């Protein structure tokens, strides 16, 4: 008896060619993308190829690949090494990964958990901070792929659906900001902004009242209170897209009119636990490189490898498993408020034994 | 001795029915808080409050005759000072003052009596705990110029408390009363009320300046439910929208309607004020609650008003501030820098601080 551990999130193309499939899962989504109705199939083929160009442009310019993939594995690889010596019940814990939209895909993983033996399987959303877009929609094609490849309930589910404040979490990002604090001169150091940057939303998810926007917001404080509050520090919002109205202060905005007003400028992927697009594109080469201020513009190191960030996940998982509960009591909140084509509607069923 | 001067500001509210008019030509003619024209603000201000002046008059005789907030104000200056004097011997004896932005007695009143009064040492305590530049910085902009026009010697020493989201008499009084009003509802069903912390909201351009307030109000709420250790399902939400503009949401009236029927029980969390007001006496008691069908699965929390917790819990907020000349927080130079005003501080160092 097995245990599957199983980070999850979005994901990213862990190279050049796997761009366009990526992008055609994206925009196939019922939940997010606008339905047609039956037609996302279709349409989203028709967008790919178009958006494909793009954002292959991209990932060549940051070494032609998302680094998600290879810091998803090596993450949930040394979080089993230490849950098999850290809970003996469990052993073996077989890390495994699950993307949303990217490889391996979700059903991809679980048909590989069935050949492999796996009997109980912990969903571990990699995002600390909740959304129904993300953490939302991972969970509810775990659904459609628990009724499809396993009618009959062979693996028992549990998920950790947010950790906004892990202390390994919020620690890891003190130090690393510390340690990029003391690339600065020095008389300046201490009125550096920290700049917290997030991935935003539209504001007609945030206006259903999804949990992110505050979930974010609490690790936040939390790091700057380990901090001490020694800077300055403000938290905002990167990577609006589209046409509609997103979530308070753009990332890229705040700081060009902070440039000129202030000695130097941190940026912190306060929202995610490795580099991918956002932190090697977005902000190295589009928010710090195309910018005069650039010699201010610094950004903290992401999370990554970083060994007291795993253990600090470790810690998770682990009192996760032994307090043998299967979600937060948050999250029958999360699915009451979230909107989405074809939801989960009992997360009693999705989760736990149902032999 | 001299007395060192503690004065608790907000934007206030109407005492009594009569001063309706004043304390809203006030609201309206303060462009830091509804930018209308950079000239002639002060002309459709007054119009605006003699249109809008019988609506909010009878919404005040609808909760009791006024806004109780002058009351818990000058109560909670007088328990606070009271502390202090066995608390700080350094800077006793301290003298309760209120300082209203638009109620009275106005920043330039209570000014004026502590000129009068010899103050020479003074600390602007905002009663918000979550920063905001439309009312802490908009308050932080009055006092300057109550500064220039009244005090150009430079008589009174200024210090601000500009925020304390997390104060702990604050985090437990709030823990407190959650946990108390939820002994009203049965027992099966507890766990399962929904905690629907409710803060005033901001329209969406103040949010998009980097405000520090969402943010701000939502680290209070996590530090609540960590001591409640997230017993039950909570949602942080926003109301007194108004209007044409987007603001921030979710909204709590629409929230709450929404989850009626799915919800065993809701509470709202009056999450961003410290006393009763207009916004839970009236549009939370009588409209959100008051006017549901499910209003009887409906509660809202009890204000912190007088609560010894929150009482104390300002005490040693106040005491930590004198031990420590700070001036402001580090955070106040930011929120300046982000803030929108036709007449900024610009330069806080020169306002807080002696100069004499
Ligand atoms: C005359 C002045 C514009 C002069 C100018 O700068 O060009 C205009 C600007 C906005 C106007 C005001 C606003 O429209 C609000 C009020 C509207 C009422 O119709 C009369 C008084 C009232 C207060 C107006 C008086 C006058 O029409 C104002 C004051
Ligand atoms: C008086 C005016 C319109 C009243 C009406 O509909 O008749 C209303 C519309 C928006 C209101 C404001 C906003 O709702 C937000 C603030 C909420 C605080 O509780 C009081 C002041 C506060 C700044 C409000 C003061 C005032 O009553 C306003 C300005």
């Amino acid at each position: 008896s097995p245990t599957g551990i199983v980070l999850m999130n979005m994901g990213g193309p862990s190279k050049v060619e796997e761009t366009y499939d990526f992008l055609y899962q994206l925009f196939a989504d019922n939940d997010l993308i606008p339905i047609s109705a039956k037609y996302q199939k279709t349409i989203a083929k028709y967008i790919a190829k178009f958006r494909t160009p793009k954002i292959e442009k991209q990932y060549r310019e940051i070494g032609g690949g998302s680094p998600i993939r290879k810091w998803s594995e090596y993450q949930a690889t040394e979080v089993c090494k230490i849950l098999d010596k850290t809970c003996p019940e469990t052993a073996p814990h077989k890390p495994y990964v699950a993307f949303r939209y990217a490889k391996p895909l979700t059903a991809e993983t679980y048909k590989q958990m069935l050949k492999d033996g796996v009997e109980k399987a912990v969903a571990f959303s990699q995002y600390p901070h909740f959304s129904y877009s993300t953490t939302g929609s991972s969970i509810n094609e775990l659904w459609r792929q628990i009724k499809a490849l396993d009618s009959e309930r062979s693996i028992s589910w549990s998920v950790i659906d947010r950790w906004p404040t892990n202390e390994g979490l919020i620690k890891a990002f003190s130090e690393n900001i510390t340690k990029k604090l003391q690339e600065f001169p020095q008389p300046v150091r201490d009125k550096v902004v920290l700049l917290f940057s997030a991935c935003s939303l539209p504001m007609d998810v945030v206006n259903t009242g999804d949990a992110y926007p505050a979930e974010v917001a609490a690790t936040v404080y939390n790091i700057m209170q380990k901090l001490k509050f020694k800077n300055p520090y403000r938290l905002v919002w990167q990577s609006q897209v589209g046409p509609k109205p997103w979530l308070g202060a753009q990332t890229a905005e705040i700081a060009e009119f902070l440039g000129p007003k202030v000695d130097g400028l941190m940026f912190i992927p306060i929202a995610f636990t490795s580099d991918h697009i956002e932190t090697l594109h977005e902000i190295d080469l589009g928010v710090i490189g195309e910018s005069e201020y650039k010699d201010k513009f610094k950004r903290c190191e992401s999370l990554n490898g970083n060994q007291t960030f795993i253990e600090g996940m470790a810690d998770l998982v682990k009192s996760h498993l032994q307090s043998n509960q299967l979600y937060s009591n948050q999250l029958p909140l999360d699915f009451a408020l979230g909107k989405s084509n074809d939801p989960v509607k009992d997360l009693s069923l999705v989760f736990g034994n149902h032999e």
